[PDB]
Order: C-alpha cells, then structure tokens, then sequence
C-alpha cells in the first residue's frame, strides 16, 4: 500500500534515498499490535486516530493532553495520515504534565504500569512502548525501561536533544532498549540529536508533521519525534511477524539503511530505520 504526499519521515523509512514523498507500507499497517505512548497524553478524539487511541493512565488531574507533544508522537506512531503503523492500537500514558515535564518517580511508575497493564489488553502481534522524553542520567529510570523491555515490551526511547553523547541521559543510556536518534530530510544527523555508542538507530526527527491537540496538525522536531517513527515501525514489523518485541531493536538496526546519514560522529552507528517494503 502507498500513501502519496506523505510526511517526509514516512516516505524516508520506506526509501533507500531522501527527498521522496510516498510512504510504501504493507497493508496490515500494524493491525493487532499496541503502542503505549508514554508522554503528555493523547487527544484520542482526534479524527486522525479513528478511535484507535485511548488514554489508559494519567498521573495528573486530567488525562487531557493539554500540551500537544504526546498527541504528536501518538500521531507519528499510528495516525491515519501521519503515522507509520496506520492500524495499530494507541494507549496513552500521561506521565508528563501539560508543560511536557515530569518527575522521575512519575516516569518510572508509568513504565511499571505499562509492564503490567499490557496483560489487560489484546495485542496479539505484540506490545510496543514509545518514550519520547528523558532527563539526566538515572539508574532508576534506566532500570525501569529495562524492566519494561524485559517484560516483553519493545521499548523505544529518545536519545535526547542535547547534541552530546547520550550516555549521560536516561532512559537513553539503558543498553537494553532501543535508543533513537534524529536525522533530517537531507539524511544529516539532526543538529540537536544526541549520539554515542548507546544509540541503536536513527529516525526522521526534524520538521515532523503529525497530529496536534485541538484536532489540528503541527510540525516540530526532536529525537522525541524520531522515537515514534521507530516505535511505529517495530509495531508494524511485529504485525508482519518479521521480528519480536525482544529482537525488534536489533532487527530494525540489522535492516536499516546503512551509511546514508552524514555528520554521524565516530563511534555512533550510521543506521536509518527502514521497513524494506517491496511491492
């Protein structure tokens, strides 16, 4: 299946070259899989989710995404027009306030929730978690994402927008989860994107058009925009039975466009998430 005039990031993860506009994907489109969007919430009422989004837990007074960041990343995961896995289930876990900030105790509690809450859901194709967030290095945040990963959840996290080595940032530095860096529409590393040995993959993360709060759209940037591209891909590749939750980070790296990225500092992988769809 094809989506014409797609967002550049959608077209990128279906191409071996930048500059294209069509997103080529398998029609199953992540049906039967779930992606937990651990963020500021989701505006599930957005017509771009078609009722496939729902809030499952908040850590604040409302489950309303009064920020927009979470609705954006849920959109990049599985929105109709701006998403990778266009048929996936979306579960919102509001751990970030409407300012997009959140304490470590709340973020860890959110990952522990998803680890157990997934046993209440029907995700036959497997469970994915997209963690577009992160602060300074913490062993407690790192071990939480490892716990979530170990429990059978494909955990994808942002490398961080500090333009430094990601080793000093959590959950980015947790070795067992998929740390996602950001590139731009010209196959360069994003100006802001973190790097390092811990990074496992790069995703489209500069000028990402996706859903926003108020039924609108918005184009923003960040490794927080690249992470849902990879989370949606992993959910897509799991519906196809191409990989599993424990392997999906390795599979996506094994099948990524190697070497296309420029300005990748020495020691960081040079891989761009790629669904390898052949009509």
């Amino acid at each position: 299946a094809a989506q014409t005039n797609a967002p550049w990031g959608l077209a990128r993860i279906s191409s071996t070259s930048p500059g294209t506009s069509t997103y080529y994907y398998d029609e199953s489109a992540g049906q039967g899989s779930c992606v937990y969007v651990i963020d500021t919430g989701i505006e599930a009422s957005h017509p771009e989710f078609e009722g496939r989004a729902q809030m499952v837990k908040t850590y604040y007074y409302s489950s309303r995404d009064g920020n927009g960041h979470g609705t954006h990343c849920a959109g990049t995961v599985g929105s109709r027009t701006y998403g990778v896995a266009k048929k996936t289930q979306l579960f919102g876990v509001k751990v970030l306030d409407d300012n997009g900030s959140g304490q470590y105790s709340t973020i860890i509690a959110g990952m522990d929730f998803v680890a157990s809450d997934k046993n209440n859901r029907n995700c036959p194709k497997g469970v994915v978690a997209s963690l577009s967030l992160g602060g300074g290095y913490s062993s407690s945040v790192n071990s939480a994402a490892a716990r979530l990963q170990s429990s059978g959840v494909m955990v994808a996290v942002a490398a961080g927008n500090n333009n430094a080595d990601a080793r000093n940032y959590s959950p980015a530095s947790e070795p067992s989860v998929c740390t996602v860096g950001a590139s731009d529409r010209y196959d360069r590393r994003s100006s802001f994107s973190n790097y390092g040995s811990v990074l496992d993959i790069f995703g489209p993360g500069t000028s990402i058009l996706s859903t926003w709060i108020g039924g609108s759209t918005r184009s923003i940037s960040g490794t927080s925009m690249a992470t849902p591209h990879v989370a949606g891909l992993a959910a897509y590749l799991m519906t196809l039975g191409k990989t599993t939750a424990a392997s999906a980070c390795r599979y996506i790296a094994d099948t990524a466009n190697k070497g296309d990225l420029s300005n990748i500092p020495f020691g960081t992988v040079n891989l761009l998430a790629y669904n390898n769809y052949q009509a």
